[PDB]
């Protein structure tokens, strides 16, 4: 199995939906930031390690394809951060594979990344997230790659990450990017809410009959589960609370 699609959508695009609609339509795995976090967080210094390499003057870059190959073996798909912001490594490695961009309104997507991702420095809400993921055994050292993630995407070295405004011209900056870099036929470009019909168009596939296409990993699904793992203090004692999330 090799990566027949790459996402390279941002964070709170709608990319664990797309996960699971990929995993729908392939019936293999398709990586994501929930693949990092709930089940090999081993992944985070090894992305890490890519992510630093791209700051060098003078970038390995079979370093980093050797690495993100290692990531995604015998994944047939990956979306989110931060293999989203490896794009254009990842096309250059699987030159047949297909590339999609998950979007949506730029005001909504700022509200739903400061909610769940990337908190203002000074927001009482970050502690709290903070607080529940101790509760999975996530700490600074996701948080860092994540961010560094982002800022790799952005293509930023020093960028205020708290102010708002800098965040939606970044997000517009990037996702004309993409569609500028990738070839129009090797792009589908995923609207919030555009469901089953273009994505399996664009795949060639049928649409898979009697199921809906996946709407997960909402930012109030997110606030709960982490007042619930603070409450409880455990990911299994409450899991049967959040039906199709992982
Ligand atoms: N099928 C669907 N239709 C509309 N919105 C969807 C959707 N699937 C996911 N989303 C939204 O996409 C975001 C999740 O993105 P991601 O999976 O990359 O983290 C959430 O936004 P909100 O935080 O505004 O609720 C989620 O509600």
């Amino acid at each position: 199995t090799t990566i027949q699609v790459i996402g390279a959508g941002l964070p709170r695009t709608g990319t664990n939906s797309m996960k699971k609609a990929l995993e729908i339509i392939y019936s293999k795995p398709c990586y994501h930031m929930f693949e990092i976090i709930f089940k090999k967080q081993s992944d985070i210094s090894i992305w890490q390690q890519l992510i630093d390499e791209t700051h060098k003057t003078t970038s390995d870059k079979r370093k980093i394809y050797n690495g993100l190959n290692e990531l995604l073996n015998g994944y047939i798909a990956t979306t989110d951060l931060p293999s989203c912001s490896f794009y254009k490594e990842l096309m250059t490695m699987y030159p047949n594979a297909k590339v999609l961009l998950t979007i949506r309104d730029k005001y909504d997507w700022l509200y739903s990344l400061r909610k769940v991702v990337l908190p203002k420095s000074t927001d009482p809400w970050k502690l709290k997230i903070e607080e529940g993921d101790q509760v999975l055994g996530i700490d600074s050292n996701f948080y860092k790659m994540s961010e560094d993630s982002l800022k790799f995407a952005f293509q930023k070295n020093h960028i205020n990450l708290d102010d708002d405004e800098i965040l939606l011209e970044c997000y517009d900056e990037y996702n004309r990017l993409v569609q500028e870099i990738v070839p129009p036929e090797r792009l589908l470009i995923h609207h919030l809410g555009d469901g089953w019909e273009s994505l399996c168009q664009f795949l060639n596939v049928d649409i898979p009959n009697g199921i809906s296409y996946p709407c997960a990993n909402s930012h109030h699904q997110m606030t709960q589960l982490t007042e619930q793992l603070i409450k409880h203090k455990s990911l299994d004692d409450i899991i049967h609370m959040f039906p199709g999330l992982i």
